[PDB]
């Protein structure tokens, strides 16, 4: 943008910092891969190495907090590492590490969340449900300005070793990390005491990269295209793309294939309980396989607390595979196998991921695909564009393939007494 | 409205005649209905009563004509009645009747609009090609700006005899008359050479009943609300209910059940060799069945020429039938039997009507349920509400009711062989 060359569509400055993207994966205890000819460094590990490497700041944004046994009422050698990544956490202040944590308001106190503030770690509680129905549904960290991760994990021990979870972590990227601080921070001034909505959020919110001039940054030593968008629409400043509208045109785009993993899958605002259809998501799955022949691959999680009603939605949609119109949707439903040890484990056996991959972008999400994640609850994703073959989309494809082609996912026809876990949609 | 209860709202004037619907039904040569404790008047014999009772004037919007064996090239006992008919028209122009008829721009001269030119009757093509890509494809009846059929019979013998139509004769009900011969007026002007859409229509086209404030009428003896729809939106002046919007909303407002019978039903722009998915109607009904918890029948036609793709999308609808979501879905096709003596007859022995009905409401039109029919190709709907609980209403349900337990209409599972008559859903 030029101004005469493009007229007031400005484009805004490049980022020359060095990007890195590294996919992080939780793989829990008992999965193996057979092929997988190449593997992801775990969530433990990419966060004790940023944990580590932290020498001015941390801001993380979360759920909930259960790192230890003693929050879990449990005893396994498995949580281990959420132990350890609390350990780690509560050295950061006391070294000089300013850490401000935003969670969801928690329906009693937490002991990770006071020996946090113990060891100087600022702690505020966000009331979304007073403010927009919603929670503080985000996860994300941002360490020293210049890295952070956006993925579905918690700040649960399970998942890092019970629970399947995938993210990224971007490093040396500091402007999409204070792009991402924005959001942080529109989560900090909403944790006070008193606080509400503005009508229209202060410019120190605003951003200038969104969908339509995407932050050009150097990732991986190839250009590439990035942005953040959030949840929900009151949060988000006028600059800001709103994660549904940043979803729906990373669906519209694809030309040749959709693939999307995400726990939950429902089109209706699951909770408001009168209760309303939401079709969106949808609506843009049938217009992309009807109207543009894209493939399109559902793998949806299954466990004992999922929805039942969920199966009739994705029947809905497998419905659509036929001959005639040429339409190719697929639906499969990930199981985590379960043993009768891991089952005293509360909460725990189910596939956390919340991502999208077409042949064109990458969409990586924290929140589930329902209406009121995109409509009252907070969330973040980030969207990757890169016009090489290579790069952060095609790890992701593989991972897709891999966890579609593994024993792990069935059709929705399979019985549920071989999928090695209890499941509510067979 | 009386500008000091409802302020800017003024309800216009009421309706003085003595208004009285006839639901007048095409029954093929063949199909018998055991129980149907009522029957309704044939087709035919409301058309040569209109035609018997007509001293001033006949508009008719029509699709095509083919109301002689010569006309198909066949030799049927079967056709006479469209050949009374057409004999009894070309009667009326010379004993003083102004008679008007509209038809889409056919493929070649038409012998039936030829005999009628030389009658004295006035013939006007109408292009709705070169106008908005679509077809003048509705079937209406205004008769002495008094009476008015409005149904899915064109003017073809076979429509009478062979072929499965529903529609309403209103009699004496002149205001809706007149409101009526509005959009026949847009038909006869856009009929003319060198014509075009005016941008907004002269103020002699607008209407003030509509879906806002719908007429109200005494129909049969009881105080009534109706109100004419019409497509496609380009041809609507500003008070003008699109056919589209008002289906919607007796599809929104339904809080019981929604009993819908159409020859084809597609949630697609059928046409538009770029392809476009069209989920109005099909999100409506989805809303319904699970917000509402309306029980939804659809009730398809299934005939030798029936587009296979519809199959798919009816299933789509149909996964929706579920427990746990409490949702209602239910899909038949209504198939005709033939005769090899009949398989003769070209196009004929398939369902062709186009209509709805609510606890609540009567909707009936002269479109298939795609997105064209809505947006691009000219079409018209009569809507009434009516607080008894007895009237049209109860009528056009005893009529799905009758159809839809009748063994002529069958799951979509069920076997090719079964049906009587070619089926591609089948
Ligand atoms: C953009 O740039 C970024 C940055 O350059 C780049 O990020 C790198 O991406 C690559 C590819 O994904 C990463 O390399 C992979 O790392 C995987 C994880 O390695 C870590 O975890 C290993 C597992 O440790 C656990 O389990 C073992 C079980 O045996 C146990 O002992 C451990 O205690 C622990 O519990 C760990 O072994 C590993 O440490 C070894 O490897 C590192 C290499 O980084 C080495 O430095 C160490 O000294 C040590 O030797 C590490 O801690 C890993 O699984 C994976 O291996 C695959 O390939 C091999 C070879 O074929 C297979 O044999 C194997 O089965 C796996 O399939 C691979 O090595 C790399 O770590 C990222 N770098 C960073 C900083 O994160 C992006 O990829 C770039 N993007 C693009 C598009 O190019
Ligand atoms: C609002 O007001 C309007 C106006 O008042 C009102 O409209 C009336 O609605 C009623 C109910 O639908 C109509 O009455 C029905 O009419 C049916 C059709 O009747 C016509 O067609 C008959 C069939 O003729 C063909 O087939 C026979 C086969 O045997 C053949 O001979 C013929 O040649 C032809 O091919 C025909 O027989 C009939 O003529 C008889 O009946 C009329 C009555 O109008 C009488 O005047 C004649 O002299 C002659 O006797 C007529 O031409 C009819 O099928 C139907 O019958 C049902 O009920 C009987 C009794 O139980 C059953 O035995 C039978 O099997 C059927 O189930 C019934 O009679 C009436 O015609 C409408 N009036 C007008 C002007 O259209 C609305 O209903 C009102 N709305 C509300 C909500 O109240
Ligand atoms: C979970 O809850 C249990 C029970 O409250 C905690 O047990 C505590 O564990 C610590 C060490 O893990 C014990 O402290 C130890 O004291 C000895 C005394 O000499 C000292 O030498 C050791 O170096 C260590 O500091 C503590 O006594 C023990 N408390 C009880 C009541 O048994 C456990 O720490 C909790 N775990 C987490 C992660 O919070
Ligand atoms: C369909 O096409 C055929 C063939 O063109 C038409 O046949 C015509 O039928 C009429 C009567 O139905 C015949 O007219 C008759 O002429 C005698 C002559 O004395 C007269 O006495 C009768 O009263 C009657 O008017 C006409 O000759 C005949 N033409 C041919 C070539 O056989 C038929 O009329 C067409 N049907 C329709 C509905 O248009
Ligand atoms: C991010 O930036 C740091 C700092 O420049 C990089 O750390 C360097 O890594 C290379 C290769 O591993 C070493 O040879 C240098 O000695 C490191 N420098 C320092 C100051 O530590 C790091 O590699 C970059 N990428 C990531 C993913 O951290
Ligand atoms: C429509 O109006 C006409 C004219 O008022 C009605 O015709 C009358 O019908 C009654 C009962 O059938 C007869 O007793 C009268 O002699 C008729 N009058 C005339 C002038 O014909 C007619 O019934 C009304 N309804 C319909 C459906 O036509």
């Amino acid at each position: 943008g030029d101004l005469h060359l493009f007229g007031p569509n400005q484009r805004p400055a490049p980022c020359y910092d060095p990007c890195e993207a590294v996919l992080v994966e939780s793989i829990p205890e008992g999965l193996e891969f057979p092929n997988a000819t190449t593997s992801n460094p775990s969530t433990s590990q990419a966060w004790l190495g940023l944990l580590a490497g932290a020498h001015s700041s941390l801001d993380i944004a979360s759920f909930y907090w259960t790192l230890t046994n003693n929050d879990t009422h449990t005893q396994e050698p498995s949580a281990q590492q959420g132990e350890e990544v609390l350990q780690q956490l509560q050295a950061l202040a006391p070294r000089g590490v300013k850490v401000r944590i935003a969670v969801s308001k928690p329906n009693g106190p937490l002991a990770d969340l006071q020996s946090l503030l113990q060891s100087g770690a600022q702690v505020r509680m966000v009331d979304m449900q007073k403010l927009t129905h919603g929670v503080l549904h985000t996860k994300f960290w941002v360490v020293d300005q210049t890295h952070f991760y956006l993925g579905s994990a918690n700040m649960d021990w399970r998942s890092l070793t019970q629970v399947k979870e995938l993210g990224v972590v971007m490093y040396n990227c500091s402007c999409l990390a204070r792009d991402l601080t924005k959001i942080f921070e529109a989560y900090w001034f909403l944790g006070q005491a008193g606080s509400s909505i503005p009508s229209t959020w202060p410019r120190s919110f605003d951003t200038r990269y969104n969908q339509e001039t995407p932050m050009e940054i150097c990732l991986n030593g190839t250009p590439a295209l990035a942005y953040l968008a959030s949840a929900p629409p009151p949060l988000c400043p006028s600059g800001r793309t709103p994660d549904l509208k940043a979803l729906l045109n990373v669906v519209d785009s694809a030309r040749s294939f959709i693939y999307i993993a995400v726990m939950n899958y429902l089109p209706t605002m699951e909770f408001s309980h009168p209760r309303r259809f939401w079709p969106a998501i949808d609506d843009g799955l049938r217009r992309a396989a009807y109207e543009r022949g894209v493939k399109v691959r559902l793998l949806i999680s299954c466990w004992g607390h999922s929805d039942p009603s969920m199966r009739s939605f994705l029947l809905s949609l497998a419905a659509l595979h036929d001959n005639h119109t040429h339409s190719d949707i697929q639906v499969k439903l990930f199981v985590v196998p379960t043993d009768e040890s891991q089952a005293r484990i509360p909460y725990a056996r189910v596939n956390h991921n919340k991502y999208m991959v077409t042949e064109r972008a990458s969409y990586i999400g924290t929140s589930n695909w329902s209406g009121s994640y995109f409509t009252e609850t907070a969330g973040t994703s980030l969207l990757v564009t890169q016009n090489g073959h290579g790069g952060l989309r095609s790890q992701l494809e593989a991972v897709f393939l891999r966890d579609w082609e593994s024993p792990y996912s069935h059709d929705l026809d399979t019985s549920a007494n071989s999928v090695g876990n209890a499941c509510r949609l067979l």
